[PDB]
Parts: C-alpha cells; structure tokens; sequence
C-alpha cells in the first residue's frame, strides 16, 4: 500500500542517508556508507535515483587516480540497479579554505578555487547524465556587518555563475544550473536567502534562461514563509528546476526531518500544487535521519519519506475531485480569480461606471468568502474523514 | 545638537502621528488629528515632507464637492509651510469591500474597483507634485491554502500593475512604482512576501523600469531577514525607489516602533549603507507612537526618529573616515572583495594552475578574517567608545 | 459522522463566534450577534457550555438595573438549551483607561480600579454556576526598557492575585483561577509570557493550590515552543485548569484559527495527551472566524473546531490501540522511561560497577531508538492510512 | 580605556575560546588548545576565572593516572595565575551514548551512567573551589512525539536532580545547582525549554533552595522572549545563581556570538538589571569566536565581551544618575509601580468608592505615560548622545 515506483522520481543525496550523525554538540552515530550500498539499498525500496556532492563520492584531494576508481564503483552500482543520477552539485562549505565563503570568500585566491573546483565536477555530472547542477552557496555571507559588502559580493556571484554558464554553453553541455536558497545557517545570513531573492538575482545573469531555483520545504519556512505560495511564484515564472522535500518545525536551526514531519498541511498544499500543476522533474529528499537511529532506522525513514508523498499525493486528488469540492470551489470564486481583471483593457475600464461611479461596496462587502468549509473539506479528506 | 532640518528629507505619513492607538484588543487612545496640524506640526520638527493614504486625505465616500475642500486647505498648508509632497499611495485595506484583496480578490468587480480607486488617486498624488506611488498589498493572501490559488493571483496583480503602468505613460506622468512587501499580517500569508520576492515579480511586468520596491525595517525583521542585506541586493539592482524607516523587535506582530529602536545595530549598518551608497530618496518613517501616549509623546517620538538617524549617520561617517577601520578593512580584504574574479576570463582561468593544480589549500584556510576586530571598531564607533 | 455532543465538553467564548472581524488594519466584516442568539445556535451545533468576559455580556458603563436586565435575556437562554458556563474572565484590556495594564498599571488608582472591576465579575460568574476564572494581562508589559520594572510588576501581579484569592476565599466561593500566558500581542513583551513563567509565578502566590494555567495552542506556538510538552509539564505539575483551543502558524501575530488549523501534527499528540491523562476540564476554542467569512462561515468554523478534536480523538486511540504500536513503544523502550532511574537509592548506585566502572558505553550508543519507525505508524494512523 | 580587572568577575569556559570551529556543516578551522594556555592567555586579558566541563579537562575515558596529571597541570596554572574556577559542569551531550538524553534517556542504564558521570565531576568541582555546578540538558527531549512521555520524562529529571542534592548534602558540599534553559537544538524540542520552565520545575524538587537557574542571553532569545524581563523574574524568585552573556540575532540556530553582538539594546538593559539589582556572581561569557578567525580573533573576541560589559555599565549608570531620566520616570509614575496597590487590605478596597463607584476613568484613560520620551533619553545615554 502506498508504494514507491522508479516512475514516482524518487531522489535521494548520497549525504542524506549518509549522514553520520555528527551535529554542533555532538560525535557520529554511525559508521560512514560506502555509495555503493546506499545506491544499492535505496533501489531496492524504490527510490528513481541519486545525487551527490563531489566530496560525498571522492574523498577531498583525490589523485586522479584515486578519482577514477571512486567513480568506476559508483558507476556499476548504478549500472546494475538501474538509478539515475538527475542532478549534482558541489561541495563548497565543508573544507575550512570555504569558512568565509567560496563564490564571495574576500579572497580572490580562494573564489578562483572554488569556480574550479565546480567546474571539474560539472564534468563529472554531464559525464553520470545530470540534467540539473545545484548549487547551495551556505557559506556566502555573514555573522557581522562590515565582513561583507553585500553589493560587491553579489557582483562577485554574478561573476561566478556568468563564468560557469560560458563553461557548459562552450562545451555544449545539456545541463541548468538551480540555485539552493536558505536564509541562514551555518552563516549568520546567507546571501540570496530566499526563493525570492535567488529569481531577482537570475534576471541580472548574462543567459538567465539557463538558471532556475531548487527551493527547500525547511529552509523557506526557516524564514517563516509558506512554502506552496513560494513555490507557485517560481512555477509562475517558469523556474522550478528542482525541488528538495524534507520537514522542518517551524523558525529555528534547519532540521531536515524527513518529508511529511514538520508542517504537514504545508506537506498536504504543497503535493496539491505540485501535481496539478504537472511538475515533472525529481522529487528529491533532502533530508537527515535523526543520529538517535540505527541503519534499519535510516532506512525507515527514508521510505517514510516516500511513503507519505504517495498518501499526500491521493488524498489531494480525492481532494480535487470530490464534486462537493467543485461546488465549493465555485462558491468561493476561485474560477473567477483566474479570469481577467480587465481584458476589455485600459479605456473601457475607467469608462465602466459599474466599476466606481455606480458600484454597491456595501452589498459587495457583505459577501461571504465561505473559505472555512472549503477549508473544512480539504481538512476532512488529508484526514481520510472523506472520501 | 543633532537637529533635522528639511535638507535631510525626513518625512512621515499622516498616518503615522495620527494613528489614534486602536489595535485588534483595544480602542482608541488619542483623538483624531486634522491633516493641516499634522502639516504644521511635523514642519516645526523640522521633517521635508508628508506622505498620505487616500483615504487620510479625505474622508471614504466624500462627494466631489467635499473632496476639492479637503484638498485645497492641505494644498494652502503645504504652501505656508513649504512642506513637500514625495509619495503618496492608496488605502486597499481598511474598507470590508477588501477583506479578500483588492487586486487579487476573487470577486472581479472587487478588482475593478480597486484599480478605479487606485487611478483616482495617482491623478491626485501627479497633482501635489509625488514622485514615487507606493503600493503595499496588506490584504492580498490568505489564511488557507485552497482560497488563493497563486499563481492565478500573481496573473492579477501582474495585470493589475501594468495596468496601471499603462495609465501613467498614456498621461505622460512622471511617476513611479514602489512595492512595499510584508510576509503576513494582516493577512496569514501575504503574496510578495520579502525584498526578494517583489524585486523577481517586478521583472515579469511589461515595463519593468517604472516599477522598484519600498521596502520597510521592520516588515523584512519579521521574516528574520538581515535588512541591510535586502537593501543592499534592491541597490544592487537599480530598484531603491523609497524607503520605509522603522523599528521591530524580531519575529512577530508588525510593531511599527520609532527608528532606531527594536534593533540597534541593523539601524546603524542600515544608515552607514544608504549614506554610503548616496540614496537621494526620502527617509520615510512609517511608524506608529505607543498607544500608551498623549500628544505630547507622538511628537516625542517623531522627533526621535530623525534624531537616532541623525546620530547613527554621525557614527557611520565616523566609522568610514578612521584610518584604522580603513587598515581593518584591507586587513579582512574587503578590497579583494571588490576586484574580479576572473577578468581574464574562462580560459585563462581554467590554464592557471595556481588557482587548482598547485593551489596551497591548508595555506589558504589559515588564514584568519580578522573579523571580529573590524567589528568591535564597529561597535566602538557606534557606542562613541572613539573617535 | 464525528458528530459532537455535550458530553465532549466542547466551550466557546462569546467573543469567539461575535467577534466581527475588527483587526489592526481593517473595519469589521460582520454585525454583533445578540448573547442570545449566540448561546441558541451553539447549542444547536453540540456545544455544552460558553465563557464571556464581563464587557461581552454587559455594556461598559452599564447601571446596575442595566446590567440586571442583560443578565436576565442570557440567563433565559441558558436555561432553555442546557447550556453550561464553566469559566469566566474579565476585559483588562479593551477600555483605554488600560493603555498600560490592569493589576501591573504604573498609576496606582487604575490597578485598584481593575481589581473591582474583576472582584464584580467574580460575583456574576459564580452566580451563573462557573468553575474556574480565567486571567489574560494581555496589557501587562512593555514596549520599551524603562517603563516597567519587572521585579515591581511581578511585586503588584502577586498582591493582586492574592487579594482575589482573600476574597473567594472569604466568600465562601467554590472556584479557582486559571492564569492564559501569551508572550506579546498587543504589548511588546507581555509579563509571565509562557506556560513556564506562569507556573512558575503561581508558587509564589499567599495559597498556590487555588491557582492554574489555561494555556494557548497560540500563545506557545508564537513563542516557538512545543504546546505538547508545556501541556505535559502542566499535567505534571498539578495545575491543568483549563485549555484555549486554536491554530496558529508558527511565530507571528495571534491568529486564532479554528482548531485543527496551523500544526495539525501538535494537535494530533495534544489529543492523545489530553485523553490518555483523562483531562476532564472543557475543551475551549479561543478562536476567530476569519473576517473573509459570513455568518454561515462563522458558523462552519466553529462546527469545524469540535469535527477535528473528534477525528484526532479518534486516530489517536487507534493510533494507542494498535498491537504494532504497542511493540514499537516497547522497541523504542518507553516503558524504561517510565520506571525509576535508581530506586536502589544513592548508596546503592555508587556501588553498581555497572553503572560507571564497567558501563560499556560503546555498546550502549550503538543501540538504535526506533524512533522513526514509531512516527511513522503515527503518521499513517493520522493520515487514515491503517486502523 | 574600558580595561577589565579580576574585580569585575569576568570568566570563560574552556570550550569558549577553545571552540575548534566544527559546525553541522564544516570541519575544525582552529588548533586544539592546552587548557593550561587558555588559563594564561584569560588571566592577561584581565579575566577573573575560568569554567570546565569535565571532558574539557580530562579526555574523555582517561585512566584514573592520566585523570591526575590533568588536574595538577590545571591547578598548577590556576595557582600561578591566580585564576579562580567559580563554576563547573558535566558534559551529557557530546558522545553518542547520549543521543537520546542523560537524565532522561528511555534506556535506565545510560541515566545511571549519566548519574555518575556528574557525581565524579562534582567531586572535582569542590575540589577546586567551585560554588555553582551548571546543568544543561541539551540531549533531553525529542525530535518527534510519541518518542518522549514528557510526564515521564520530568519524572526522571526530578529523580536525578534529587539524588544529586542528596550526594551533596550528605557530603557536606557547599555547592548549589544551576539549571541552563534552551528551548532546542540540538534536540527538535528541549525539555525545560525556557527561564520560566526550569524556575517551575524547581519547585517540585525535594530540596527546591539547592536549585536555580543559569539563564543564557540567546537562548530565551531564541524562542523570542524578552532576556531582560526573564532575569527580572529569575531575580524576583530568589533563584538567579549565575548567569552566561552572549549575544544572538533573534529566532535561529544558537550563535554564540560575542557580548553586545546580537541585540544591543537589550544588553544594555540587562547590564541595567544587573548593576542595579546588585548581581554578585560571575559575569560569564559563554560564546564562540567566529570559525573565520584565527587565535588572533579568538584572544580579540573575548576582549570585545569584557569590552561591551564595561561601555555599557557606565552608560546604564549614568542614565540611572541624571537627574533629567530621574524627573522622566517619576513623570511616568515608575514610583507609584513599586507602591501596594491595596496594603490597606480587601475591605477597604472593596468600601473605597474612589477606586470604582466614582472612578472617573475617561480622565484616567487620557493621561499619557510619557514612555517614548523616557526610553529616548535611555537611547541618547546609550549611544553617548549626552552625559
Ligand atoms: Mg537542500
Ligand atoms: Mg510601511
Ligand atoms: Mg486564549
Ligand atoms: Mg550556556
Ligand atoms: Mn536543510
Ligand atoms: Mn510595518
Ligand atoms: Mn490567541
Ligand atoms: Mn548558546
């Protein structure tokens, strides 16, 4: 009941189910996985495919060497189970050269490393088939106001991305760069620290159409944003290149508690807008199993994540399905939300006495939204109180 | 000592000193004050400038006749007082016709209206000599997750605004758009929610040069955003139209306290970014005196708005002209900071092999930022513990 | 189906379904429903009893023969549906004589004057057959540093609280007072602002044993915190009197949604706490139907409130009855939690090599909670996916 | 200017200065160091002591020999310096043994294991001069809910900290207990999440006046309280044995910034508090110097703690010494806040007509309170706008 198919574009990070449990106050609790068992395991309960940072799959300063067999093992892993590898990304956080950044670290030397750092594993994801190159700058920012001119570092990150769009375009490479938002955490600010600021900051790159977002359902609601509305904005303007589902509990340190944990009607809208609105791109986990578990419990918890999609994802279709809903839908007028305000345009609208001169506020404001139960309704079938 | 006069372009709504103290528990505390007092009261302060609300101006539902009377005796204060008209903006809010939007309600007619009552006033705003329209969408949201659908309400309010940049270059005005953004309240969730939001919106209208934001201290504090940071990123993107000056103590309801208090520092590295960057804008205070005070205390705590920032831009400009914060910032490389990356350019960069192959990386992050002793100069600097 | 009945408990407040939709940015939506019509359509719907702050029920400023015929009209209508009122309160915040507070005001003659108007509604309670009276200080703080000394203020909150239990006390009056922490709104900071501080406060007071908590869903979530495990503590302390029903999402302004709304996974284990202790007391929805609603959605929400307290009732007892969530708890070793640490005693533990000199603590962090697992059949019993 | 000596109380933890840098997203930026060389390094800053938590000092699973040679090093360099040790503590959260709590892990055998861990410690701590002996239960809650009964949970809590009174009192020790409250992180929810919580909880031990609490700037602020009012509390019960100084920037993961960073208006008017209340403990800073900075940024940023203390202990003092803020709070009635209300007891009140039956409370409602004039003369003492 309720079980994930390779064709529901279940992903997974190599860090994900890796995560050994280390925290700010505490040691591992887990031994590390070699990527050949997490690939193997998560096929086996489902899952489409896999992502990674470069430093998850090649330990950092590898020789070339070294590099090759890392990547050869990985690569029959996923030959024999079938898992693709849609999307990719870099390690620009971990390493200490990064503490001040890699994009916007103040010292040149060290963004220079960094652009060539990503650049190297660009190739390697083109190389696995990636569609899709996240990047997550989570050390590009602050904990005080004068380390940072937030002005030249923005320079400094159109600079970056700029210079890796001519990469992928002079090695005709077919693969889109998403960026990964979040407000805060390990910096004190993060730069581009929402969904909104990362789609103002891709309408000054030099080709903005190769730059989409990978929004996070914790790190929008680490800023006390709804996360579905977030999303909506960026289907809206046509840059919903990826997605990373995962829980969170409201404003505080990102938790990464696996989808369906956190905010679950957050959970419930979010699936709601996903599908109708067609999404096809991989439903990606970012997501950490709580250090008080054991494998079998990373295990469980990462079908769990997958599990409670499939749940959300029937009872938002019963949800729009349900004639009672249709009424309710048009009692509440969101068919007429989504016809024009004024498709008879400019002239006709300020020559409308219907429109001003003539129109009843008070017989219009006595109109009842009947939002509560249509509300109720959406309540009654997440809980299965409806069918 | 410290004393504004109208060369530094303070400036207030009426509102703002003739907010009578009702609040969602309690009543009023304070006796409404007549548009011409305020006028005269806040020029004696020494402000530059009042900004209105239709809707403070005159009374809702005033005849024709009884709106050219109240617009003639603001217009003679003015006059006799020199005081400036910059902006002016449109009550969407107040009136139950808007509980649901006014240009994202799901009623169309509610939508019509809205625009009809919004062009009246830009007219009046072009009339009194406003340069800047300000546009804060306090009722376009929601509670629930089925009431709105978004994307459907971004095609609204994106019709809405180019509507509205179509009145303006027809008449030939000399005017433009700000958004103000808010993430919730009155509203559960607000559309446009953040700096960044708005500033990605504006991109996709169909003249987005007559379109910027106003963007308010305490508004981005709510979603616990660095404002600083926000406003850097509006600069950095030619769309600082306005400014709304305030205080916030963190996450919660909108408080609207005086400028410079709720926090502190952010004031302080808000006033040495708008003064650095030379914004010629109005610094507008959109704030609201304590419920618990008497005439006496509103024009106290007007007063205390331009003092603290006249103070705060005292230390700001300190602060830049000292010589050892000028060697404490080469000392965190705040200049590297500003140069290129890579102005040789993607293919030199990829030959330079002292930026990968034989880079020293353990050198590299060795490296101390030398942070906090730039930042303590800081708080030296604001606290007058140096000169 | 789910179908409430007077034996579930369910209260409202007269403010609850009256309130008319008057928030900080808008006129009300709706007229004022007469006392009477509120009690009959309550009623009506399975609701066994209603709470009122004396301002709700009887004008303010009312003679005494006009307060005697008030009185009269909701007394024949309680009479005639069987209505209970087990709580009542008194408004210490709408009248602007309360700018400052109630029993914490700075000026000496208004806390004397709250305590009468408290001491009056004390009387008319305990006629209309009331268990328990219930305190907001929704005035009681600050917004600023100076204006309040906190040590005073708690100084004037117990003398205050003291004479109300000298005068029950005297009179012979069987009910006990019950203190709602909220930790602002529409004060800056408000004193005793969570469930913590309140109890806390109480074992200071002259006869501790007459004082409790009513907590907030609300309140604590605007804090952050878990309202599950402030229940707890509560329970644990003694001092559950009474509970305020509701939604909120996360940290912002007091939004007192239907219940089930905002955390709808706290509300799942605030119900399994709340039935498996056998809390007996009422289950009061503290709530506002949005302003978008007529009176037919007034009456939806308030339908919905006591619908989803019946579901999560539900799913949390299957959820507990389960014979695969029992072996889970045992798995995860709940019912260890639930013995003694040490009742060998102090002498006993420091002689048990077992516990120190020969713990292998290797050992005993390898051990996997299970944790996840056990959420997860939560989840699914929530969700309707098992029974 | 602003120079620490010993007589101002200030002290470190080892773990402050001795931060390696390690957070949930990178490895270590900075060298271990010698306990003995923070010792030194402290004491020429003008630090008045230092604190531990035992792995700190000894490494963790050290022979009883190598136990003994830490100590004598550790002594040794206490003696030489001077340096005292006013308090210490025991470290239940780093190893994975403790990843579902000490006191309150569901396995008995680790809280045994817990017990005796902190009673070693304890002995330690006496031995070297210790008064207070700090509690932070950072690993006792939960992530999920039905992983922790929190009844249970208090229940062992309660029967910890009762044996550990009885360890001390039946050695003689005199020492007493402080509690640290944090509301998460890095457990999703923490059991005595806040000030208020622990000061409750206390109440219910055996021995209540053995216990109280060590409250820490940014954690009330990390659920949004006010730090200021929670210490006044603290204060009011009796019940402030120590207290940890850092600075946080609102609702966010926990960071440990230096003192006066964060929020710098409410340091003053704890340091206010503090000064005035006549505080005799330790002012302790418990903080991490930004994993950007080298031992250089480090030995800075403990400086810059003692540096801000002393700015804002003498502008408190002299706002508290001008005449102008004397006249100001006797203008909005703080005198009359710290007069009974009613020492003329019940009756009296309930016969004095003045303070009801002719109470003419529109004449009260219109006194203003003079708030916004008082805190901007706090304002213009803080920033040094007038002596
Ligand atoms: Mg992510
Ligand atoms: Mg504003
Ligand atoms: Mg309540
Ligand atoms: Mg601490
Ligand atoms: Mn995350
Ligand atoms: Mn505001
Ligand atoms: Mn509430
Ligand atoms: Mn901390």
């Amino acid at each position: 009941n309720y079980q994930p198919t390779p064709e529901d574009r279940f992903t997974f990070g190599l860090w994900t189910v890796g995560w050994q449990g280390r925290d700010p106050f505490g040691d591992a609790t887990r031994r590390a996985l070699d990527p050949v068992e997490s690939v193997r395991r998560l096929a086996e309960l489902g899952a489409h495919g896999v992502t990674f940072h470069d430093d998850d799959l090649i330990p950092f300063g590898s020789s070339d060497s070294e590099r090759e067999e890392h990547v050869k093992r990985f690569r029959q892993a996923l030959d024999d189970t079938g898992m693709k590898v849609p999307m990719a990304t870099t390690n620009l956080f971990t390493h200490p050269v990064f503490k001040d950044g890699g994009f916007t670290a103040n010292d040149r030397d060290v963004r220079r490393y960094a652009l060539r750092k990503t650049i190297r594993n660009i190739d390697l994801a083109v190389e696995l088939g990636a569609e899709t190159y996240v990047a997550w700058g989570g050390r590009e920012g602050a904990e005080s106001g004068g380390a940072k001119d937030v002005r030249d570092a923005l320079d400094r990150m159109k600079e970056a991305f700029d210079l890796l769009g001519e990469y992928v375009t002079s090695q005709g490479y077919d693969i889109r760069f998403a960026i990964e938002p979040k407000p805060n955490e390990p910096r004190g600010d993060i730069l581009l620290p929402t969904v909104g600021h990362a789609l103002a900051f891709i309408e000054r790159l030099e080709r903005p159409e190769l730059y989409g977002v990978n929004p996070e359902v914790g790190h929008e609601q680490m800023a006390g944003l709804n996360f579905p509305h977030g999303i909506a904005q960026a289907l809206w303007a046509g840059k919903l290149f990826h997605i990373d589902l995962n829980g969170q509990n409201g404003i505080k340190y990102d938790q990464d508690l696996r989808f369906g944990a956190g905010d679950l009607r957050a959970a419930f809208w979010l699936v709601d807008l996903l599908e109708s609105a067609g999404y096809s791109g991989p439903r990606h986990f970012d997501f950490k199993p709580p250090r008080t578990e054991d494998f079998d419990g990373v295990w469980a918890s990462a079908a769990g994540c997958m599990r409670n999609y499939l749940i959300l994802k029937e009872r938002a279709a019963a949800f729009r399905a349900d004639p009672e809903v249709q009424e309710a839908l048009r009692a509440s007028r969101l068919d007429e939300l989504a016809r024009p305000t004024a498709a008879d345009g400019l002239q006709a609208l300020l020559d409308d006495r219907s429109a001003f001169e003539e129109f009843d506020v008070d017989a219009a404001a006595a109109r009842g939204m009947a939002f509560e139960r249509l509300d109720q309704l959406a309540m009654d079938h997440l809980l299965g109180a409806r069918g």
